């Protein structure tokens, strides 16, 4: 008898728009706009707090060390931190952005989770995602591993595995391409791993990259010791990737017996839904036809990067980003879905404009971890969301986050200091110890 | 007053043909043929010994730990070494080959070298190549770094840098894409970094991959502290890459004031040669027209993956692979070049069939390191080629290397043991200590 616990990423203070993710249309379209770090973190914390107060287990995962000077050094720039910062700013300012992204905030890509009810050894397994496709994102893995081990520290209940080798052949984007269908969270579930490409397969996107490879997905399934009979691999529809769906969570989401997805989500969709129907009792596929919502509208509103939550009476709630309400067509469809006879009996909207401008909605900011009562108790209590942490995190944000930020500001030695201090204090607040590289 | 010292790779015991390198036509064409590890090693040692006896400073770099079980475990396969070996063999035998390749033998891709005469701090710099394009090759970096630090141990004379981050954006293939033109080895030289692609540049191969990126090349130049006025970056002709030239040393080679290269080697070749002529005193470009030798014949014979050595009297010798003599056209051209009035006054041919079948000729098996008398003296004496080491290495090969091997054999637990013991013995022979992962 376990519960699904949502772990959201606390937006970092270097949050900015750099258009680093080709294939992520929001990122590319918001290229150099001014960002609001303070506001970004605030928006995220409100969603966290809201869901928490609504009775949905909520926790937080802290931001990373940014700017990340170690990697700049690795790239040949030497001297003291400030000196490297200076040199890079004047010689290769584009790298500055690459090592100063608040991207780890999208914890949906942090790792892939395997609830103890689906593993061979009966433990909760978490495999860090290499995020190799995007350089700025590939830097997250090491620190993310340190953070996950600092939060899920009971090694008798949790097994954190290191990321797969950093090569395109094993591109892994984590939970964002993962799905879990079944009855109650606590019972053994059916894991659906979605991938973009595989060796020897000519079926693959031709305009935008397929960040996830089947080879990676299969390795993670092994690493997480997922029972072979509870795993299924499906290929994302290449056509929809070429339109902006860089992660499965941008065109489909699962929860309990329901798989809410667009009609053009997968290749051989009919075979997959039939397979799920036969392998998952009570399976309900809610397909949205291109007729009611175009893939284009899907990518801009992020109706599928929503959180599908279970209410105590079995009914479900759809957590959506504000742009879903601001789009007549999609909002109209969501309400039709709401009124229709199905599990979706409530719509909840949040303003996550800062995150959405970089291609991340409600789901992208959270990592679902199904935990038993005993496992829930073994999680670092300091990261569980509640009044105390909420007020503390908001005060922390007001003390260190700026209201405005631009790539140009990333060179400011002052920003570097504020960030180091902010993280130092945060590590104490969250009882993580010296988890960041700069603290060692 | 320094000398160029050639460091060759001692072929490993797991040498086999797996067709793992798309873009490397030899590798692809010899896909699953049976290999002869013992012979492979012997062929290479003969070339080493011959050049050594001819008066050309020669050294050796040992093979790596193969099969590399740690990576298989990182891929989700658990249990004892033999258990992992078994599971992988039966579940994903293709991985077995990826972690059992003797690829590190091609040390021309081991790192990028910067002789003390070209560095800002006056030291010899070596930056390990990430070899990120090919998974099987990308595994080399860590051990390669350990080996280079065990050979070039005098930290006051040598600076070994770690490989660039492992992402396509920074694909680095080392010295194979490097060149150095100037007067005497000991004088400051002009380094020419050849790359296949760069961000924002539409000019790039469309069939085969461009393993080297300008971004990487620029970073290595920084890492190696190369004087800015002694550096030039040039792009490989994308058309020639799409024909099998996956490394610059498959289409061009430099030595002293000479740059021996095919006419279609670089993009904007005329401007590059004019640039070199103006910046390098006595510069001599020896261009081979498509009319005399086709790109196709260039890739099959490897006339350009030859070693261009300087004889005591300033004249030069061309070390070529057997296939250059077995090809009427190329052989005819080499002799014409030999008879023509130029530095090339001698042709030397070696049988490197085992290495050639996987796309590597004379140059691919060696890493050129220009060292001063004092730096030469600081190199681990145990790896310098001479009668003692030659006889010892041959006996070592006779004791541990098989006469035949196939991908199927890579699962043999006996192969794994032979390899571990062979390496342990070699570490002692070469006085390298516990340099391999399995020894720690
Ligand atoms: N849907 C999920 N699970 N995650 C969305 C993350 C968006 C992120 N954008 C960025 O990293 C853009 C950064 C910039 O351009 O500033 C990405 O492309 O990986
Ligand atoms: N010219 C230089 N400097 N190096 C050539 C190395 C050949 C190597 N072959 C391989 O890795 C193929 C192994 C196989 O497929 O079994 C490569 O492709 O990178
Ligand atoms: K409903
Ligand atoms: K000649």
């Amino acid at each position: 008898n376990a519960w699904e616990v949502n772990f959201d990423g606390l937006v970092g203070l270097t949050h900015h728009y750099a258009g680093l993710s080709f294939g992520n249309e929001a990122s590319t379209r918001h290229r150099f706009q001014v960002s609001n770090p303070r506001l970004a973190a605030k928006q995220g914390l409100l969603k966290m707090k809201a869901l928490a107060d609504a009775g949905f287990p909520q926790a937080v995962i802290p931001p990373h060390e940014r700017p990340f000077i170690p990697v700049l050094r690795q790239l040949g720039f030497s001297g003291s931190d400030e000196q490297v910062l200076e040199k890079v700013a004047r010689q290769a300012p584009h790298w500055l952005s690459s090592v100063s992204s608040a991207s780890p905030m999208w914890v949906a890509n942090a790792a892939t989770i395997a609830p103890s009810a689906d593993t061979l050894d009966g433990k909760v397994h978490l495999t860090v995602a290499n995020l190799n496709n995007k350089f700025h994102r590939s830097l997250e893995a090491p620190v993310t591993e340190s953070l996950l081990k600092a939060i899920f520290n009971d090694e008798e209940k949790f097994s954190v595995h290191s990321a797969l080798p950093q090569v395109a052949l094993l591109g892994d984007e984590g939970a964002a391409n993962h799905n879990r269908l079944g009855g109650h969270y606590g019972e053994p579930g059916m894991q659906l791993f979605v991938y973009g490409r595989e060796e020897g397969n000519d079926t693959r996107p031709s305009r935008y990259p397929a960040r996830q490879t089947r080879e990676a997905s299969e390795a993670v399934a092994r690493l997480n010791q997922v029972n072979p009979q509870q795993v299924i691999f499906a290929q994302q529809n290449p056509d929809v990737i070429d339109q902006g769906v860089f992660h499965n969570d941008v065109i489909a989401v699962s929860n309990r017996q329901v798989l809410f997805c667009h009609q053009q989500a997968f290749a051989r969709q009919s075979q997959l839904l039939a397979n799920l129907r036969a392998r998952v009792n009570g399976f309900m596929a809610i397909e949205v036809p291109a007729t009611q919502v175009s893939v284009s509208d899907t990518v801009s509103t992020y109706l599928f990067n929503s959180q599908l939550l279970s209410r105590d009476d079995g009914s479900m709630m759809l957590v959506l980003p504000q742009e879903c309400r601001e789009h007549a067509g999609v909002w109209g469809y969501l309400n039709e879905l709401l009124a229709a006879d199905n599990p979706i009996s409530e719509l909840k909207v949040f303003d996550l404009r800062e995150s959405m401008a970089n291609g991340g909605g409600p789901a992208s900011l959270r990592l679902r971890v199904v935990l038993t009562e005993e496992e829930r108790r073994a999680v670092n209590p300091a990261v569980m969301m509640n009044d105390t942490l909420f007020n503390a995190l908001n005060d922390w944000v007001d003390r260190y986050y700026r209201d405005r930020l631009t790539a140009a500001d990333l060179a400011d030695p002052q920003l570097l200091r504020e960030g180091r201090e902010a993280l130092d204090v945060l590590s104490q607040l969250l009882n993580l110890g010296s988890v960041y590289p700069f603290q060692r």
